[PDB]
């Protein structure tokens, strides 16, 4: 069908510190040429669940895809808890091609070390919030295609960065709305 | 068909402090798994038409909806300018089933009273820009399933909050983009 | 199809300041009602690939279309550049009508020079950010339906605006998700 997605329940399916720490909520919608795109990002356990002083305040998301479009196992995302979506919950064969979900190569070049500066159009930065209070800015940078870890043909990241100190809170924010170009259709 | 529209035109049809004080423009589409929604606000008459230093900083818009997807008549937004698109205009039949445009109860469920704390992926928050002017901030909260009001299967809500003195002006904003996962497909 | 695009390549096709210096990135996936919308801007030549203290913090990049959705020649985008989409490249064909994919002009009229003041839902308003850094925000302004020029029947332009001082780098933002309503479906 036209959905990837996490399902939106609650299970764990993520590494923020530790394996499966916390719970990626992402949906990848085809719309032709364009991907619609959904995420929001909740701390289970371990230190983002209940943050201190000296947390980082920066953690990447990453999603490696090989050329099928098919997530590799060192991703953040657990492979178990990522597919096609049926009813609210996903198929049951485990690896189908998935080229059409994936970033424009030609948009969204992989890094050439040289230049070691790609084209801006391969991110998009805004803010999501902490805790859904409008006074909690997190940084949210999206980027595509810019990972080379593992011998990856794609890569979609995440990355939540912020500066308060958002410590004894447990991270969770509210969800943002993006797209991207894709590599067929 | 695929949209659900308050109709594109400025005959009022929403409550901010008084009875179809306000046009709310509001357009959702249906793509798959998800919607895509665009809404905008506007005070046509009462005190949010001309503010003043005390005119509150804060305006709910709540859309609340039937198990069959169907707006309930106490929501802020009157039930008359509120269907399926047809040309510029809404259909002529008033109770059309709209499940598969209600935000997903998995990804938004319904408060318990306890936590008093819900997944912060309930909601949405950004700014949009009072007079479409790149000074005047108004922070936008959509928030998904959070209402209790009146037996409601599922809600909507639009949130409009500012600090800022926009004293003398007429309430008025920039649209906004965002999507949400909804509970069929 | 329902892809009008500029492709995703680099081979300029704007102008910020003089002819073709630039590569607008503009891709418009037609969802129904709406246009789902993905917009970057890069600087490749003249003032704006090396800004200095006294460049204008003020672009504005404007695409005329005519009654048939077709771009007029004095638009800021170049004619041979923005086609419907076919595999990564355009259609051959020069004038295909893209009636479908333009602003609706109920939700988003015209001027009339009176009121000299038109409601704030033609804009959207947000920010990117230069060079993909996070400390460094250009206001888009994206307007639907506003300008006069040349007898043009629909309109998009894209603003960038900003105040802080970007001297000796290049003018390249992060991608820009949007929405709007069309004119037909
Ligand atoms: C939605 C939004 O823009 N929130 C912003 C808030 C609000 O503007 C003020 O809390 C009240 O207006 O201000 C910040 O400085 C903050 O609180 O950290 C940045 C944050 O991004
Ligand atoms: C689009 C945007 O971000 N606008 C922001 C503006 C601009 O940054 C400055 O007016 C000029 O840069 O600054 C604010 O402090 C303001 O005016 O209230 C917050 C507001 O959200
Ligand atoms: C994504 C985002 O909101 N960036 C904002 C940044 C960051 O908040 C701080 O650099 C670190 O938090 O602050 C600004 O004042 C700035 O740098 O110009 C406004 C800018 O829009």
């Amino acid at each position: 069908r036209r959905t990837l997605w996490t399902t939106p329940d609650t299970s764990p399916n993520c590494k923020m510190s530790t394996e499966k720490d916390s719970k990626l909520t992402l949906t990848l919608t085809k719309c032709g040429s364009q991907v619609l795109g959904n995420v929001s990002l909740l701390a289970v356990t371990g230190e983002y669940h209940q943050m201190t002083a000296t947390t980082k305040k920066d953690v990447k998301i990453s999603l490696l895809f090989d050329e099928n479009g098919i997530l590799l196992p060192s991703s953040s995302l657990s492979k178990d808890y990522w597919n096609y979506r049926s009813d609210d919950s996903i198929v049951s064969q485990k690896y189908n091609n998935a080229v059409p979900f994936m970033p424009n190569l030609t948009a969204y070049p992989k890094p050439s070390a040289q230049n070691a500066k790609n084209y801006s159009r391969t991110k998009i930065i805004s803010n999501v919030y902490l805790g859904a209070l409008t006074y909690q800015p997190v940084i949210i940078t999206i980027a595509f295609n810019q990972e080379t870890e593992n011998g990856c043909a794609y890569s979609i990241t995440f990355t939540f960065t912020w500066q308060k100190d958002y410590s004894a809170q447990q991270f969770d924010v509210t969800s943002f709305t993006f797209s991207y170009l894709t590599q067929e259709n």
